[PDB]
């Protein structure tokens, strides 16, 4: 199983899907690591691990409909059978979405659909959350807003910076996401529009294993 992974920076999700292929915790394989930026430091995790690095950067391209079709056509000589998003910064298009329909994954900071865009920690540090997350979803046109899959919840402190909160929340991340790809891997979870499927079963809202 031919697995691409989108980045725009450091790269520490995706060294842990790096990691898991290699020990066949996931019963399948990253052929290419694309990034918008040029400077990701994750181009060089993948580049270290022998992967196919590509940097397509969007200034070039004229338009958002355009820089999609070819990131589409780049990424499909890999034949993807699915792509996963892991820290890429852009909104994509309804092309691009409706192309991966099913095959398209996401990790989102925050406990969805608790805080549905950027800035995540720095909003549950200031409206002094108990409890803040992260969550994997299935990518659907509506921006941070397709069916959960799998969320894990960490405790935010009080003498909390935003840093504490970012590193704890990233743990979480490391181990969840390998975990989703692999039932992804195995053929046990599937989007049935706008519903996650984990065994025959549709999961409810909120996710869960
Ligand atoms: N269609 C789609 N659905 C999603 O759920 C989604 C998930 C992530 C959402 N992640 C993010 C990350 C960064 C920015 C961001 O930088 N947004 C700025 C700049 C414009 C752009 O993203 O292209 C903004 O104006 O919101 C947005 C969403 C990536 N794209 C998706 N695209
Ligand atoms: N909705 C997009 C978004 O903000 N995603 C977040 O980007 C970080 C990238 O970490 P990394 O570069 O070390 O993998 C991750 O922590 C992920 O939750």
């Amino acid at each position: 199983m031919n697995i691409v992974v989108l980045i725009s920076g450091n790269g520490s999700n995706l060294q842990a899907i790096i990691d898991a292929c290699k020990t066949n915790k996931i019963k399948g394989t990253v052929r290419a690591v694309f990034s918008n930026k040029a400077d990701a430091f994750g181009l060089e995790r993948a580049r270290q691990a022998g992967i196919a690095t590509h940097t397509l950067i969007a200034s070039a391209f004229d338009s958002r409909e355009a820089y999609d079709r070819e990131l589409i056509h780049e990424i499909d000589m890999y034949a993807p059978d699915v792509v996963v998003l892991a820290g890429f910064m852009r909104i994509l298009s309804p092309a691009f979405v409706s192309h991966y329909a099913g095959r398209l994954l996401n990790i989102h900071p925050s406990l969805l659909p608790k805080y549905p865009g950027l800035h995540t920690h720095r909003q549950a540090l200031e409206n002094g959350d108990e409890e803040h997350g992260t969550s994997v979803h299935f990518v659907t046109d509506e921006l941070d807003g397709g069916p959960v899959i799998l969320q894990a919840k960490v405790p935010v402190f009080a003498g909390d910076s935003e840093d504490d909160i970012t590193a704890r929340v990233q743990t979480q991340e490391h181990a969840i996401y390998p975990l989703v790809i692999s039932w992804f891997a195995d053929g046990r979870l599937k989007m049935h529009e706008n519903a996650a499927w984990l065994d025959g079963q549709r999961l409810p809202p909120q996710g869960y294993a």
